[PDB]
């Protein structure tokens, strides 16, 4: 039975090759965090200790409020326990395959949300690291919250250059990714989903996709652009930014 101060370590939230995410739970207060922990003995022999190491140091210095937070790191001689934010909404995409598609305006904020954390990321982040959606969540306030937790290989109930074989720049497939996103956020559905994998395969470098009726010209361009399937043609946050769906109430808080 395991204690950080006063949390109390309970269920597992999510499991990866590196390790797991407990949630701790304040004795006294119920206050909740996550609690990554690392078991050097595991990392070591996947050789990643290195990149681990250097990714907390990036963390520390991450204030981004649509990015999970970092409290402390405890080391030991056989872990590390990064004491982090808690999340309590689970996967955005699994939001959005059980309760279906969202409100358009709905959807402009949580992709904004999201937007901002991508930008925060490409200007702050050292060593790049591909945008994952299943690492989108939600938290308690309906707020989009990026976090590395291994919720999706929990069981209860790819950008045309990733598959191309080549090198990428990855802000460009993190574009792509967000437009993935949008997509999903507003058709209740992925763009490029097909059973036979060489058709979705051909389906993702073909670059046509559906848009229903019930969405605007406007946001079809957008998406459009974000989906590009040459990373020379395809939008900036920069353009996304400039966009008349994606401005619209757009919070000034969002890019500084």
């Amino acid at each position: 039975r395991v204690k950080i101060g006063h949390y109390v370590l309970g269920d597992t939230l999510g499991v990866g090759t590196f390790g797991k995410v407990k949630i701790g739970e304040h004795q006294l207060t119920g206050h909740k965090v996550a609690v990554k922990i690392l078991n050097r003995q595991k990392i070591r022999s996947l050789d990643v200790v290195g990149k681990i190491k250097r990714e907390i140091q990036n963390l520390k210095l991450f204030r981004h409020p649509h990015i999970i937070k970092l409290y402390q790191v405890i080391s030991t001689p056989t872990d590390f326990f990064m004491v982090m934010e808690y999340v309590s909404g689970g996967e955005l995409f699994d939001y959005i395959c059980k309760h279906g598609r969202v409100e358009e305006m709905e959807a402009r904020r949580l992709f904004q949300q999201i937007l901002s954390a991508v930008d925060y990321c490409h200007r702050h982040m050292v060593v790049h690291r591909d945008l994952k959606p299943e690492n989108v969540l939600l938290d308690a306030h309906m707020n989009a919250k990026i976090a590395d937790f291994g919720l999706s290989n929990m069981m209860s109930d790819a950008a045309p250059e990733v598959i191309s074989g080549r090198l990428y720049a990855g802000p460009e497939v993190d574009i792509w990714s967000c437009g993935v996103i949008l997509y999903a956020l507003l058709c209740g559905t992925l763009p490029f989903d097909d059973e036979h994998v060489p058709t979705l395969f051909k389906k993702i470098r073909g670059g046509v996709f559906y848009i229903p009726e019930y969405l605007n010209r406007s946001v079809a361009t957008l998406l459009m652009h974000m989906l590009q399937v040459d990373p020379l043609k395809r939008a900036t946050i920069k353009d996304i930014r400039e966009h008349e769906w994606f401005k619209q109430d757009l919070p000034s808080y969002l890019f500084p």
